[PDB]
């Protein structure tokens, strides 16, 4: 029970704290599901606090204490908690003015951030430098640490890859207390392990992220489909290697049901009611159960010849597309501002207490060759005749852009899609209908042999986390916890080794 000199300071100083305001605000997350109060929750002023923490929790025998790094807490089944454990306020690496916390390089070539961090400020650094990260989330108030702990996805992925994709280089601090920096040519297996890897060998205390010349525009259309082949085929077309890709900066898409439809389309934040009422009577005509709409944006700065290259750029774009005749629309906004563009949902839906409400999300990884089968099975079977809050999201992949010597685990096709859908649970008894939906959905799939990934959910069986890396990467995992976490106590809240 003895402490050592660098941990008991620590409680001197006032950052190990145990009172009931600091372990109730580290026990709960974004998912606003599931709830676990830790010990203590450290707030370290520096990574040498860290050091502190980790080295005693190496040298303590018996430490019963594990270690959880939370971010902003956006997971969703409480990944950043630690049960009885300490949980480390990350946002305390930041609270000061000396030194920064991020670094644009002198070259312009890349930016230096704190795992800390949350995206937007490393957005607003970087455009004060006239450079940006080329590969995103859809929401920016996310840590740089957690978003490379999972993948970091956007519509920037089928040609840049995920986020764990775009890093150079990290700062880690291990279970050992040891503090390592990691590369490609320096610590590889560490760097492999990290990205990807769900917290579990280490806390990342700087990353080195990829940046590309700052547009200062973004060209942003939707366009509206009835027919699913039809869809999918043209997401596919333009996000199809020709190494080098189309002109789109970023493809997604979403799924309308046909119950919620003219909700749904006015509440997107980009139709305008004119918009809304013609793809209402489009959907009417062809008998639609649901509506797809492809949502591309084409990057471009400020040179004054740009916004007419963009007009025939775009032009030619579409006319090899097959969306219904005349069902194309277009927005021109500042490229922050798109970029930003999900905070403005988040301050609307808070406002209408219905932001920090439980989020039974799901989101997966399905193979380019079962998608049709998705969309009959899920967007026109087991979703029809319910009420949807939240975006569904459903947009392709290239596995190529994935490392797959990295943790992160995804479908073996050369493509694969994203879906997301989003659920927003309008408290009881909406939330247990929405999990045991989320279970019939995953069900549907294994039953109809389809070879799905999970992506930022937490199995609570080893067979199933077994099965989500594939046996061969399992193995790889473990030896790296062997490694790294030997004590098993970081990030238990993933139920891997916990
Ligand atoms: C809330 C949410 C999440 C989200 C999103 C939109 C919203 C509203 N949009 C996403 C998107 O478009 N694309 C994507 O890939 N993910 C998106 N997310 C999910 C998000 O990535 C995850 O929530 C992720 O966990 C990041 O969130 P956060 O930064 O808040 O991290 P955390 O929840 O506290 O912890 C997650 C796990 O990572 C470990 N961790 C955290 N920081 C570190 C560092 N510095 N080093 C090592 N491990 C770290 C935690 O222990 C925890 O296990
Ligand atoms: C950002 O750059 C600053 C330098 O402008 C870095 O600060 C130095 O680095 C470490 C901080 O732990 C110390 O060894 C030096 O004394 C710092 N210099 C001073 C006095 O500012 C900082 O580390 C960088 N941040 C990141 C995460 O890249
Ligand atoms: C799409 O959804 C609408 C419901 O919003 C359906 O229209 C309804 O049809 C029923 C049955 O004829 C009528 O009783 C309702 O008055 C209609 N609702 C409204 C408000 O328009 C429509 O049938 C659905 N289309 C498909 C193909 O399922
Ligand atoms: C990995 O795919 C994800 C996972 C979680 C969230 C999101 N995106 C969004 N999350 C929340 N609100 C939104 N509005 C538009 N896009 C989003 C996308
Ligand atoms: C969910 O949020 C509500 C309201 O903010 C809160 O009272 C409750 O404790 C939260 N539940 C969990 C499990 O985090
Ligand atoms: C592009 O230039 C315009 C006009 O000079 C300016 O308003 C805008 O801030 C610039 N956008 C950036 C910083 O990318
Ligand atoms: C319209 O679609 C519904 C549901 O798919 C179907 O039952 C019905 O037969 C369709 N109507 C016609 C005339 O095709």
């Amino acid at each position: 029970r003895p402490w050592p000199a660098s941990l008991a300071a620590l409680a001197l100083d006032g950052k190990l704290r145990t009172d009931s305001n600091a372990t109730a605000a580290a026990s709960t997350d974004f998912g606003n599901i599931t709830s676990a109060l830790p010990a203590a929750v450290l707030y370290p002023s520096s990574t040498a606090d860290l050091v502190a923490l980790l080295s005693a929790a190496n040298s303590t025998p018996g430490w019963p204490y594990t270690i959880a790094f939370r971010g902003r807490g956006h997971s969703l089944m409480g990944q950043a908690f630690a049960p009885g454990g300490v949980v480390v306020n990350m946002a305390s690496l930041g609270d000061a003015a000396a030194p920064p916390r991020i670094n644009v390089s002198a070259d312009g070539r890349y930016v230096d951030a704190g795992g800390e961090q949350v995206w937007i400020d490393v957005l607003r650094a970087s455009l004060a430098r006239g450079v940006a990260p080329r590969s995103w989330t859809d929401y920016l108030y996310l840590t740089v640490g957690g978003t490379l702990s999972n993948a970091g996805i956007s519509g920037q992925a089928f040609r840049h890859g995920p986020q764990i994709s775009n890093v150079l280089e990290m700062d880690v601090i291990t279970g050992h207390g040891e503090m390592v920096t990691c590369s490609k040519q320096l610590n590889a297996d560490l760097f492999d392990a990290v990205l990807g890897g769900l917290g579990q060998f280490g806390v990342i205390t700087r990353a080195r992220i990829a940046v590309e010349p700052a547009p200062a525009r973004a060209r942003w259309v939707r366009l509206v489909y009835t027919d699913f082949a039809a869809f999918s085929a043209d997401q596919e077309r333009l996000t199809a290697p020709r190494a080098s890709f189309g002109p789109m900066s970023y493809v997604e898409g979403s799924v309308f049901v046909n119950q919620s439809l003219a909700t749904d389309l006015a509440n997107t934040g980009f139709f305008t009611d004119a918009d809304v009422a013609r793809i209402v009577a489009l959907a009417g005509e062809r008998n639609a159960t649901t509506v797809y709409s492809i949502e591309a944006t084409l990057n471009y700065d400020n040179a004054t010849a740009a916004a007419a290259a963009v007009d025939q750029e775009l032009a030619s774009v579409l006319g090899t597309l097959s969306y219904v005749e005349g069902f194309a629309f277009q927005r021109d906004v500042a490229y922050a501002a798109f970029l930003d563009r999900v905070h403005g949902e988040e301050v609307a839906l808070n406002k209408l207490g219905l932001w920090r409400v439980p989020h039974p999300w799901l989101n997966m990884f399905v193979p380019r060759s079962r998608i049709a089968d998705f969309d009959r099975g899920v967007f026109k079977g087991i979703l029809q005749g319910t009420d949807i809050v939240g975006p569904l999201i459903v947009y392709p992949l290239n596995k190529s852009m994935w490392d797959d010597g990295m943790s992160a685990a995804t479908p073996s096709e050369d493509v694969f899609y994203a879906v997301s859908l989003l659920f927003s649970s309008v408290a009881p008894n909406d939330l247990a209908r929405l999990q045991e939906q989320n279970r019939r959905i995953l069900r549907f799939c294994d039953l109809a042999g389809i070879q799905y990934k999970t992506y930022l959910a937490r199995h609570t069986d080893r067979s199933d986390w077994v099965r989500h890396f594939g046996a061969a990467k399992w193995n790889r995992f473990v030896e790296m916890k062997n490694k790294y976490d030997p004590k098993r106590l970081l990030s238990p809240g993933q139920d891997i080794f916990n």
